[PDB]
């Protein structure tokens, strides 16, 4: 079936952010058997490999924006390759890897399929401009980078010529927020993009967030879905290996009941499982429950469901 | 009162799982203190003692069905106990032991009430058929020897003959839902029963939950209720020393509010808990952390509310 | 703006519980950096100090009441001081100490504005009277001394003949109660004291519980908001150093939620931050945990939102 019918493609790159291991994100989500865990669930599972990130030296800041020209690249090359998957009638799942990378990833769903929706999940809204950063961190700017309302703010940064901002401010939807720079929430309040931070999660509870999310996107008419999926949006008692975790977060349960409901749309087009960081676990028991929630959220993604699941055959015969 | 007349049967059986330990689940349960806790409760609480599972050697399994006589024998012991309890006007409360039990306790349960309800607390469905099973435990099994919808189904098990399905599809609710079989699945959806997975508290909440299960089993009329409690249907952040612990369950509050909603109809008659292992804690705190919930679980069963609780005398003289 | 112009009182007092600690809250808060924290929320602060408890010897035990001198004059000063902080515009932000502080913050308060709201957070009600008390704990009786209808039931105390009950029974709300003594549940259900136990914050959610808090204290017309909030209303895997801990909480995004909704109305007048112990944590981290807790809470109170907070400037330029 086209909403279990996948290609895997692995983004190991890390310049995005100043902490080493995201790039070991791949490796690791693959050693837990992510990929034989899809067959299983009756799944047409395609490995487009590992993504070759080729070392760019004397790859000097843009400002205070570190490592444009690796990051720009990397995110060009994927692109290019989540259209070719796009192409051959899969659902592209891009394996992070730091969030920059959502640039190329849907940036490059985009050239098939320039009529999606893009569900958010993540503490952070990654809204920030090469101007509005406070860091210089490229994986937590993607989103303005994408965004055609801020055409005229992004500044001519080494690597990136080649982006063509994809996505109206209406065709967005952040689920999980609790972590906003003061400049990111000017963008965010300004620009009226739609989101449900904790707050909103507290007050309507997920079922409701989920309803509204859906309705919201697809209310029109049904249109392609990308799923970016920033493993801190999760609380860190469930995914603490990671860069950026905050307390408060969405829980196990309210991780897979979002995937759990896109799954049931059949319009999951594109997903991404970013920032899962295996060198930042505090024990080795911390990154094994990281990448085992991480696998989780990407099977409710393809069809696995908590009620339990069955094949189209008589059980009682 | 009616609410608060308990009979107290110990069950200390294990042959219905691999897992050595659970038989000790009465013991522990005793030691905390359940009886003196109940009575101070305003509970006329009976011991009706721990039942002697005289030992079956030669046991040989049917097909790939573990102890069948063992399972048979006990939960045909416990149907006899259940019902003399039942007779004298008490509700029963079976002190597990695995949940291959509950085959005994509705059973005998429904030789005194036929008319009676079951809400089904659990991570598992455990409606496996001997045929549909791939593991051969037959605490993953009660359910199919019990529905009426199921007859025709199930085959000649030795230790099982004096076993007449006594509940029709329609007069079971499921709670906690998240780890469920293929069979199952289809068994689940086929028979068309009444269900809250994890997936549907998420979306409702507990409060909902409780209001559509109490409607569906009492609104044409109301009938006696029987709870049967496997403590792995809550999170084994909680009830971690349990034989199948699964991630994402019910919280502990949860948990306290189906039981302050059962308690609150006056027409619990029956009530099974099931599968506490104080073998499986990976330190002594699981143990007493897991036995804790049990008994917290069970008091609400019987009264003890989180608003408080108060004798009809005047406080303030 | 006034709901970010603040009075801070240090209130180390200890002497309305049995256990040492409690006495060193303000300093722990003050250490962690709340009031460069507030400062750096846009909030005009200023800091009135640490009360200075004088020790009062032979404070013999009126009945089973201990300390009856010592937690009369501690109120009584915190009293005049919140009644001072009041006048010259500011919320009153008291750190404590234990919760028999409130007899003090709250009729200091109603001193300037007599037609206060009260929303009480914790785990318990703290409205033993002398005489219904079993413990003789003062921190457990400070609603008794506030309430205008039991005015007739309070014995005369000493140390307490400067008190004059300020509020009625249908001025004040309490939130996330789950250990209420029979006495307490008594007058709760005599006096018809509004409340959401953890009973009813399961059934409705955190959301409908402040629209129903908010609409039951506003709804006539806008009038002062009182928070008194006592950390073991939270549950203790988010707030463990504290004297009463009792499972089945809060969770820290409910406790955000209560705050981000009180900040919103514009209308909160006077905070206690009590019950926090750094003496009675079994680890280092343990304390960290409910001083970063507390702080958190605190900031939610004056501004501080999950969604994000920005300057009224254009950061786009
Ligand atoms: O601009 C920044 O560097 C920061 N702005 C807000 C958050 S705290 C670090 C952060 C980005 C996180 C990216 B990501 O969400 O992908 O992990
Ligand atoms: O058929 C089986 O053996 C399996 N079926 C699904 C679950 S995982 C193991 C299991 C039984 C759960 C038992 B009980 O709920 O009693 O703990
Ligand atoms: O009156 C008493 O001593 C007891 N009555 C109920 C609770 S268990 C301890 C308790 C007081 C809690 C006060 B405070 O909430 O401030 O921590
Ligand atoms: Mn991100
Ligand atoms: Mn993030
Ligand atoms: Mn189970
Ligand atoms: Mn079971
Ligand atoms: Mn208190
Ligand atoms: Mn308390």
């Amino acid at each position: 079936a086209k909403s279990r019918t996948i290609g895997i493609i692995g983004a190991p790159f890390s310049k995005g952010q100043p902490r080493g291991g995201v790039e070991e994100g791949p490796t690791v989500l693959r050693k837990a058997g992510l990929l034989e865990k899809l067959k299983e669930q009756e799944c047409d599972v395609k490995d487009y490999g590992d993504l070759p990130f080729a070392d760019i030296p004397n790859d000097s800041p843009f400002q205070i924006v570190k490592n444009p020209r690796s990051v720009g690249k990397a995110s060009e090359q994927l692109a290019g390759k989540v259209a070719e998957v796009k192409k051959n009638g899969r659902i592209s799942l891009v394996l992070g890897g730091d969030h920059s990378l959502a640039i190329g990833s849907i940036s490059g769903h985009a050239r098939v399929h320039p009529d999606l929706g893009v569900i958010w999940v993540d503490a952070h809204t990654d809204i920030n401009t090469p101007l509005t950063t406070t860091s210089g961190n490229l994986h937590g700017q993607p989103v303005s980078f994408l965004l055609k309302e801020l055409k005229g703010k992004i500044p001519d940064v080494p690597g990136f010529s080649w982006v063509t901002p994809c996505i109206s401010a209406k065709d967005i939807v952040y689920i999980g927020l609790r972590d906003v720079d003061p400049g990111e929430h000017y963008i965010l309040k300004t620009l009226g993009i739609k989101y449900f931070s904790m707050t909103e999660v507290d007050r309507l509870g997920i079922g409701k967030v989920m309803e509204e999310t859906l309705s919201y996107l697809l209310g029109r008419k049904k249109r392609p879905i990308h799923l970016s999926f920033d493993v801190d949006g999760l609380d860190p008692s469930f995914t603490p290996a990671t860069g950026t975790p905050v307390v408060g977060g969405l829980t196990y349960r309210e991780g897979l009941y979002i995937t759990e409901e896109i799954y049931k749309t059949g319009l999951l087009s594109g997903l991404d499982i970013m920032e899962v960081n295996p060198s930042l676990g505090k024990t080795p028991e911390e990154v094994t429950r990281t990448v085992n929630t991480a696998v989780a959220i990407t099977l409710a993604c393809f069809g696995l469901a908590r009620e339990g699941n069955h094949k189209p055959i008589d059980y009682l015969n």
